[PDB]
């Protein structure tokens, strides 16, 4: 996790708007609100539990710093 | 399952509406009965006995803390 | 494991009860549980099969049945 | 694996023609020759090792009694 | 793991047979196995590919082997 | 660990110019930043975390030394 768990918690901090791609291609859309080991809870209308075993790549809407 | 588990329970708990959307497009509509490590139970006619592996997201009807 | 998905199937095999099992890539198969470990599921009816759960998505039965406490 | 096992072992040593679907939907066919914790040696003309988390199904040609 | 698919990866390695690799989304990779570990196998070429076994299907030897 | 991650830092101390293909098809290009042992973080026109459960294969440009 020492690279999964300070980048997640940098764009969570950050509030950064980011992108969540699914394994069939979906996209979402809104900021981490919180994680932990095996979900993230992404943010917009209301907050959304996302599987990581779901998620292909998460792309930040700007680049960030570890 | 620090948020994991409080979350799905903040949900059964208050008797939410759900959307369950599985990893192949399909989506599943419910309530959550109840869950465990493994399996959450959505219930709305017969109870379905879905694993967790096929889940993509919970998506909450309303808003909830 | 775990403490709802044994007995919830374990109910289903007792009592007999068809269910549809549907599987991730959308086929479904119906039967009745025969049997099931940690990792697979006994399903019988026209043929009898051995079905990974890791390919599972749902277990729909055909009726409401009792659940675990 | 309380089930898992003994079946496996009962088609392997009764050589039961067996089917095995995949996740992707492809049909394999023959018969285990050998498997582990893992994986399941497929025969019949052509021998391959199929990984047990591609495989959806396995689907003997008779029923199995245990 | 385990005492089928190690021994038979090892063979295959050390013989050098061509080999065809299934994902399971149908993709078909060809080369000899250079190297494997519990999670990857090197996929020897051109270049070299490293495949993640998660995404393994079947390995499927261009001949027989023992 | 042994060979997964000796390769993939290769590829990051080297900066390879590598393809990341996922499980559903989708080809990634770019180069490893960095990765953990759950996520690999593909530099791009921006950077992404990409989870490894869903990648099929890391191709190299170029051949590289292997472990
Ligand atoms: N996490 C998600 C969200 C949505 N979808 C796909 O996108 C479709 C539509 O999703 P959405 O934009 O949320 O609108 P819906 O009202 O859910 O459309 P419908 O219920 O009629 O399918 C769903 O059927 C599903 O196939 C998905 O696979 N995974
Ligand atoms: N301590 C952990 C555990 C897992 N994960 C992430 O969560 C995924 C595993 O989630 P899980 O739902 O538990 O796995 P499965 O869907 O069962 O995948 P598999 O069948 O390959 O085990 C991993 O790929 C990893 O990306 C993580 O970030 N940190
Ligand atoms: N948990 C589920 C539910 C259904 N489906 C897919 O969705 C299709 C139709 O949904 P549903 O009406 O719930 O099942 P069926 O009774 O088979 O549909 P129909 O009677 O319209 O053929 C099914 O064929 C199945 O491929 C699925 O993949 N996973
Ligand atoms: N566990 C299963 C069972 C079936 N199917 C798909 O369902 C299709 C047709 O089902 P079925 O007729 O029962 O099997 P077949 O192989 O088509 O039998 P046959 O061609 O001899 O009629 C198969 O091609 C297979 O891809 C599947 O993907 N997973
Ligand atoms: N384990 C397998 C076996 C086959 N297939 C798919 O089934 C297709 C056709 O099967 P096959 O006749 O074996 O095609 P080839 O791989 O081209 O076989 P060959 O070139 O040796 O004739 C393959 O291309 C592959 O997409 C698959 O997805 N996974
Ligand atoms: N490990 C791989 C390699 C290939 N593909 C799929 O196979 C397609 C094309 O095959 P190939 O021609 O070999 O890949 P290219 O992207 O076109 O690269 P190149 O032609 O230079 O090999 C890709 O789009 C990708 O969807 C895949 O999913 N998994
Ligand atoms: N004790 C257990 C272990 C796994 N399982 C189920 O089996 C799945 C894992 O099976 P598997 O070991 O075939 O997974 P793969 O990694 O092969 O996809 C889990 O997602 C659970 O649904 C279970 O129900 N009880
Ligand atoms: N601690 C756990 C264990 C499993 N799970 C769910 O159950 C599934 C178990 O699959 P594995 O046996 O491969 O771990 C995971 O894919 C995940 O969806 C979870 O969410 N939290
Ligand atoms: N202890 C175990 C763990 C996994 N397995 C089998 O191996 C596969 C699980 O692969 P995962 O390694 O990725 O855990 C499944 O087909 C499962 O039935 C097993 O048969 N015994
Ligand atoms: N010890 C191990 C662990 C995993 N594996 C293979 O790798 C798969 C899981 O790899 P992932 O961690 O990438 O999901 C297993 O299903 C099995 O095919 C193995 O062959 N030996
Ligand atoms: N020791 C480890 C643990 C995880 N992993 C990667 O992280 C992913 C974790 O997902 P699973 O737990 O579901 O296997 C694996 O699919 C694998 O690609 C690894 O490559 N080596
Ligand atoms: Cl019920
Ligand atoms: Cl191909
Ligand atoms: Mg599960
Ligand atoms: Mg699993
Ligand atoms: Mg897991
Ligand atoms: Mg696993
Ligand atoms: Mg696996
Ligand atoms: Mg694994
Ligand atoms: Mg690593
Ligand atoms: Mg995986
Ligand atoms: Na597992
Ligand atoms: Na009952
Ligand atoms: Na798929």
């Amino acid at each position: 996790h020492s690279l999964q768990d300070p980048y997640l918690n940098t764009l969570r901090k950050e509030r950064v708007p980011v992108s969540i791609y699914l394994v069939n291609g979906i996209k979402l859309q809104g900021q981490i609100e919180s994680f932990d080991q095996f979900v993230i809870l992404l943010k917009n209308t209301v907050s959304q539990m996302v599987y990581k075993h779901a998620i292909s790549t998460v792309v930040p809407s700007r680049p960030v710093r570890l």
